[PDB]
């Protein structure tokens, strides 16, 4: 009935469509910010420092070759080979590296030496990060009946940009990796605040339009990064400008009301009141007030079978999909042209699946695009390195798949729980995705052990629950 007084309180109103212009705003700069380390952190050619190169030939006969045919990036001979050879005159950079400056200028890579032995930490700063959007969406969860959206908002803007914008003065990996927790802890207020005031300042109908609206939004920011990033090399830089922005939002987030369900809920009605009154007055439109609200105000067998189906796809989709965009260069040798045109082919399955959906079903289309991603997924470790074009498309079709999937789980998702239950399923099943979303950028700290570790797993566990859509969810 709450959406109903909204209809009245300008639910139709103008109050609507500048929430989702000010909105539009953080979810461009999200993307950019969970993702910088594919740019921030790239990985630059490098080698040992020896003697005979830092104090072509000479090259050779300090570093040996490598296992993919290049100099060795990870050891050097202890006396040098005018001969040209035993793997014991090789010794480990004890000191140090010469990064290529050629592609990246600078890269954390080359601040703290995150290479060799400790080639994972980058990985782990990937899932430390995405840890502190676990951590933190559970807290503000537990926060959001004491504190305000809009309060939650705003703050939650500010701990991003402060932390963020101060990264750039960070003297070790440890602060580093610290400060990156607390930007996601503050994203994840973002995320939660952002959704929750959209979500409760609509009618009913609108809100499957709001949220592709703010799911476009989203794609066209992960587009942005590869922009972004092709302007600023420095990482300090990108670093600012994926995290100054934030301050602006904070300021420009005051001017959104609070959620009126919530002050409902919480107790206020006269506060309520104030607020619908204003949103209706942007919109150039008590007792009636609660009359409408007051009813607002899988331990079953069948339940908890379909429930598990629904945590395993959940949990590969994005132990599966983060693992591929937090590993862009792995994936082909073009970053940029790679982030962009994965924004890209977000906007492009979107508008696919529909005309899918229209011939298909919720449960084929899901399946299929899962399987399909996994699919491209193993195509691209097995396609070769010179053959780049393919190797792009692959990762492209891949990123677009795991697109598809993630729409069509999100209305099946809906639709599978009931209204008393929804909240407590959907809560569980996100609760799950973030968990696999932070082993999703771990499993690639194993590359080190077994290159096709990461690929491999990405892969099957895409292939396995593309089976398990098929066979344990209806339509």
């Amino acid at each position: 009935a709450f959406s109903k007084l909204l209809e009245q309180a300008g639910g139709v109103g103008l109050f609507q469509t500048l929430q989702v212009l000010t909105f539009i705003l953080p979810c461009l700069m999200i993307p950019s910010q969970m993702l910088l380390e594919n740019f921030s952190a790239a990985i630059p050619g490098h080698r040992c420092w020896t003697h005979m190169l830092d104090n072509k030939a000479l090259l050779t006969i300090s570093i040996p070759p490598g296992p993919n045919q290049g100099p060795h990036q990870c050891r050097r001979f202890r006396q040098p080979q005018w001969q040209l050879w035993s793997e014991a005159d090789t010794e480990p950079c004890v000191d140090g590296w010469v990064y290529d400056r050629s592609v990246f200028t600078s890269t954390i890579v080359a601040k703290w030496d995150l290479v060799c032995s400790s080639q994972g930490l980058k990985p782990l700063s990937q899932s430390i990060f995405m840890s502190g959007i676990l951590v933190g969406s559970f807290i503000w969860g537990l926060l959001s009946y004491r504190f305000g959206r809009k309060p939650m908002l705003s703050w939650c803007c500010l701990q991003l940009a402060v932390a963020g914008t101060s990264t750039i003065f960070a003297p070790t990996f440890v602060i580093y990796c610290g400060l990156r927790f607390v930007a996601a802890f503050g994203m994840a207020g973002i995320f939660l605040s952002s959704l929750t005031l959209m979500v409760e300042w609509t009618t009913t109908s609108r809100r499957a339009v709001t949220m592709t609206v703010v799911g476009c939004a989203f794609s066209a920011g992960q587009a942005a990064l590869g922009g972004l990033a092709f302007a600023l090399r420095d990482w300090r830089t990108l670093q600012l400008a994926a995290s100054v922005p934030f301050f602006a939002i904070s300021l420009i987030s005051w001017w959104l009301p609070e959620s009126a369900r919530w002050l409902i809920i919480k107790g206020k009605p006269d506060q309520a009141l104030q607020e619908l009154r204003k949103v209706a007055r942007i919109n150039g439109h008590i007792e009636v007030l609660m009359s409408s609200v007051k009813e607002e105000v899988f331990c079953v067998p069948v339940l908890r079978w379909r429930s598990c189906a629904m945590l395993v796809v959940n949990f590969s989709l994005l132990i599966s999909y983060y693992g591929l965009v937090f590993d862009l260069q792995s994936l082909g040798r073009d970053i940029f042209l790679l982030q962009a045109l994965f924004g890209a082919v977000d906007f492009l399955g979107r508008a696919t699946t529909a005309l899918l959906l229209s011939f298909l079903g919720r449960r084929t289309i899901q399946a299929g695009s899962q399987a399909m991603a996994g699919l491209a997924i193993l195509a691209n470790m097995l396609v070769p390195q010179d053959l780049q074009t393919l190797r792009v498309v692959f990762a492209v079709l891949g990123k677009g798949c795991f697109g598809i999937s993630l729409t069509c789980l999100t209305i099946y998702k809906a639709e599978l729980f009931p209204t008393p239950v929804r909240m407590t399923a959907d809560g569980i099943l996100h609760t799950v995705g973030r968990l696999g979303a932070m082993m999703g950028p771990l499993i690639l700290m194993s590359r080190q052990a077994l290159p096709l570790l990461p690929p491999l797993l990405y892969g099957v566990i895409s292939i396995a629950s593309s089976l398990v859509v098929l066979f344990f969810l209806p339509e």
